């Protein structure tokens, strides 16, 4: 029995019943605090500064009530947002954007963002998003309106310069004419500014007038086809993009890195101290700033919520000591979008709590009411990354992925495994994750996938090495065993994982982009088979040496060579899977 | 019963008995003609200008004798060479370099060349050729000495600037420090000139003092890490490379394209007229020249000897009208080295005949004595490329490859198929190729592979389209048929092809690089399976639309859109197999 609620808010609370609502609530828009709940004896007054904040208050309300309740919150940040990568093969389907929106609402996010390089349609640009599951402006309007039900703002993150590799690869004149080098558009070229105009044109059919135009990471701007036909140049390009946006009413932000009518966004997912962020905040202001932090979900199949917690704590302290008014939580999907979309919910609760309380005092409490599980449990999703000899402050260490896609015969990451410490971690993690799966409810699909992965990894982490040992020691028992029993088994487990991945994928994303995963997994299964077949041939007398095994394994990279753990970072499938050429001509 | 033969030559003729030697031969080194055989009644005089020419004379001898024989030949070219790509995953094993050498000897080639970007070892450079099957200097010395048995010169084609993608991808300091951008080395950097010195050092342990230093196609020379730290520049880089080579005694040639102590090599595999080559010869001389033509074997699984014949005829006329003294026949292996090493023997005989006679009057005759089959038969190896509506003068049209690796659900090359004309070509070609296989002898493996391919292609060329037809017309008979009978069958055929490819591969090359093919084929089989599974789900009521099929297929490229055939050129596996990202981050 609420009071002072509008139509829209009453429907919102309805859709939001994630929550179990137990009470009389006087609801008033007050500048008193971000969120005030005050009351007792089953009658409460809840107020909010911003309308969207009704929904976190509600969650806190329902968490605190487990009668006298007195809660104030003054957020640090005027805007908190979550940005989903829909450009790395995984395009979040509508039904999942909605569930996502509902959950961000309950946490306290004001803004929802989709990063689409080429995954939104443009009229008369039919190779822009071709077979990519590009969003229709319907889908973008439907999604935006759903967020609007909760007073949540939609900001498109797009690209107007570089990161356009999947559009520009198409070899028709009308595309090729737009290029300069690699993934970067031809600045100054008129065709380009007509494409960009179609972009904002398509964006203009939504209600938001806030956009992120991208412009990160274009090392080679004007060094290919530009240099050929005709740096400064960026500003020329930028003012133009701005003139275009200002034509359709848009306010623009862009990623800072290549560096008054645009906010710059200093993005940093990596620093383990206040100091480090503080220094770069100095350097940034020195050119209107937002901060993008990281919900680590771009390192293979498995997230890193633990590492996201650590860096979020110190970036929050830096954000506030530099009175940064806007923070963006980024969920990138580097190299295939293979990590689950809902993998990083703890990272999202963490940032909200840090904004609304400057601490993680009520994290698990709020998280459980929003998800139906404790934040310690959910965060076990990271297990395949959490090797026990790693310090929690070094980023991107991702065995989840490079243990999985490594070849058997030619195991080029074998120097980065520590099987005595690794094999048991993975096994028991599979055990822990099966447990959690059973209480995870609608999220169970997430943990089912990680449990099978961890199972595969306990075995796979050193089959390649044991093959090498069993072969230099001439042991026909072991090689025959690996070849006739263990490798075929691995393939079976891997088929199972594929099935679970596919289900996870289709639940969260559109069908498009899954094909890359089918290909990569198909290939792995086929390399496993070669290992079985090559051994059998060596076993039937028909082969002198197994040459692949005669190769001494070097370190894969020296990125973390000077550290006291063997593991490392390796996030390109193609250099994981083979030392041969696969992409080059 | 020969006469005037040395030890070395007597052993050579022995190894060369490819040939059946039937006679008394007076053998003399004369400047009379390239090759003179004159005689009758079972007693002949054979002379040669160059010692290696003994071996083509012998073949001609044994061809003409099928008694009065009177043959003179004055070659156009001082040096004729064949260059094998050993840098695109396929590294020709020793036993196959030898068979190759013996065959080049019989044709008239003076020079044998291996293109190794990173596929020769260098002391203290253990990531240079790591798991690539890099040649040992033993293997290079063994190979060279084998050629020397026939008076054949070995020239290494290497790289000293760009095309080094498989070395530079390794993320250790000692490698990364050598880079500028993409596949191009850091010019001016001292570490680089120490690497290059190790290259010539390793090359210096062979007898040849002739090298091709590469330096083709470096669009971005000094535009990445160069521009960052410090064009002209090329010459600086070049003189340095030359100073290094001149230290170890080497005479240098290099590919012309980026443009007195170096021969330039104008390379052109494409022009269908004397005129076109003539114009570019003008432009070249205008800066000491050799010509590189093409034995087309870099377009997937299947060569194009027919197209190699056509262009070789007109490039021979241009070569002679510009008194070009050296011609190089290049066998590149773009994007996987998936075409057989011995696929292009007709192209090699063709160039030899053009050099030694300025015509193809004795081509089939000489070819059959060297191979044991007619040149028309052997050249049926090209069938999977020879669509009947294509004109023989447009290059790189390669359905052999893009019909094979295309997806089923998302068949992005479907606009380039003409099944009514394509399906029957492939079927009967499989028939023709099974025939030839049976008479091909030791070469049968080559045709066995093309017959299975053509079989797969008759079916595969339009399954994707028929899926789309059977689905927009709601026909549950056809979709169930394709899904439960035809797709599983395709997979079976594809497994068979894989087996035959693997055997072909291992016969000709080292095991390394086959892994890329396993991966690509594994992936295709897995996409076929998805097509079966997605249909079944649509068939069991559990799916609304099959979304993949709801996508209108556009042309893949407009490269040949203005022509009267539907087919095209598409030679990158990764853009063939999927419109998603697979390589990008
Ligand atoms: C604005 C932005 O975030 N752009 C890319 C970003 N790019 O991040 C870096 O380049 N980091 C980095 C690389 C080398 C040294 C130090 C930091 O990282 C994400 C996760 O990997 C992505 O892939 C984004 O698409
Ligand atoms: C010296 C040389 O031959 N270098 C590359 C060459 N590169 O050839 C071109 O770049 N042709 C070309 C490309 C665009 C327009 C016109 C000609 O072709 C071969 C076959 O494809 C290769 O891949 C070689 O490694």
């Amino acid at each position: 029995r609420f009071t002072g609620l509008s139509l829209k808010q009453t429907q919102a609370i309805e859709v939001l019943k994630h929550i179990s609502l137990p009470v009389e609530v006087a609801v008033t828009q007050s500048d008193q605090a971000s969120i005030s709940i005050e009351g007792e004896e089953g009658h409460y007054q809840l107020t909010y500064r911003k309308p969207h904040q009704l929904y976190r208050a509600l969650s806190l309300l329902v968490t605190v009530l487990a009668d006298k309740v007195e809660i104030e919150e003054q957020a640090a940040y005027e805007d908190l947002a979550y940005m989903v990568d829909c450009s790395r093969n995984a395009v979040l389907n509508v039904a999942s954007a909605k569930q996502m929106i509902e959950i961000l609402a309950l946490m306290g996010y004001s803004t929802f963002e989709l990063y689409m390089e080429d995954t939104y349609q443009i009229e008369g640009q039919p190779y822009f998003g071709y077979f990519r599951g590009a969003y229709s402006a319907e889908e973008l309007q439907e999604i935006e309106a759903y967020a609007q039900q909760f007073d949540v703002t939609f900001v498109p993150c797009i690209q107007t310069l570089a990161h356009l590799s999947a559009f520009v690869k198409w070899g028709v004149k009308e595309v090729q004419e737009l290029r300069d080098v690699e993934d970067i558009l031809l600045i100054g070229e008129e065709k380009v500014y007509d494409l960009i105009d179609g972009m904002f044109a398509t964006l203009s059919k939504l209600k938001t007038r806030k956009v992120n135009i991208g412009m990160d990471e274009a090392h080679l701007v004007g060094l290919g086809r530009y240099l050929i036909l005709n740096r400064l140049l960026m500003c020329q390009h930028l003012e133009r993009v701005l003139d275009i946006a200002d034509k359709y009413g848009f306010h623009c932000q862009m990623w800072s890195d290549m560096f008054d009518r645009v906010t710059l966004v200093y993005w940093d997912y990596y620093q383990d101290s206040e100091e480090k962020y503080n220094r770069n905040f100095r350097n940034h202001h020195k050119i209107d700033l937002a901060f993008a932090g990281g919900a680590w979900k771009w390192i293979g199949f498995t997230p890193h919520n633990h590492f996201s917690r650590l860096v979020a704590i110190e970036a929050n302290k830096a954000c506030r000591a530099n009175q940064i008014k806007e923070v963006i939580v980024t969920g990138w999907g580097d190299n295939g979008g293979e990590t689950a979309q809902f993998s990083i919910l703890p990272s999202l609760q963490i940032w909200a709590e840090l904004s609304y309380r400057n601490d993680l005092d009520g994290l698990s409490a709020h998280f459980k009411t929003n998800t139906g599980l404790t934040v310690e449990d959910f965060m076990q999703i990271d297990l395949a990354n959490l090797l026990p000899d790693l310090p929690g402050n070094l980023s991107g260490i991702n065995p989840n992925r490079y243990v999985f896609y490594q070849d058997i015969l030619c195991p080029i990451l074998d120097q980065h495994m520590t099987p005595e410490q690794d094999k048991p971690h993975f096994a028991q993690a599979a055990e822990t994750l099966a447990n959690i799966k059973e209480k995870a409810g609608n999220y169970a699909y997430l943990f089912e996938t990680q449990a099978q992965l961890n199972a595969i990894l306990s075995s796979k982490v050193d089959v390649g090495r044991r093959i090498r040992q069993a072969y230099q020691a001439d042991d026909k028992e072991s090689l025959q065993q690996i070849a006739r029993q263990e490798l075929p088994e691995l393939r079976s487990q891997i088929e199972d994982f594929h099935a679970l991945f596919s289900h996870q994928w289709l639940k969260e994303n559109k069908v498009f982009g899954l094909d890359t995963v089918d290909i990569r997994m198909g290939g792995l299964l086929q390399r496993i088979k070669r290992a079985e077949s090559r051994i059998e041939v060596y076993l039937a007398g028909q082969l002198d040496r197994i040459d692949e095994l005669e190769v001494e394994i070097l370190p894969f990279t020296d990125f973390y060579a000077d550290k006291d753990f063997a593991a490392t970072t390796a996030n390109q499938w193609h250099t994981i899977a083979t030392a041969s050429t696969i992409y080059t001509t």
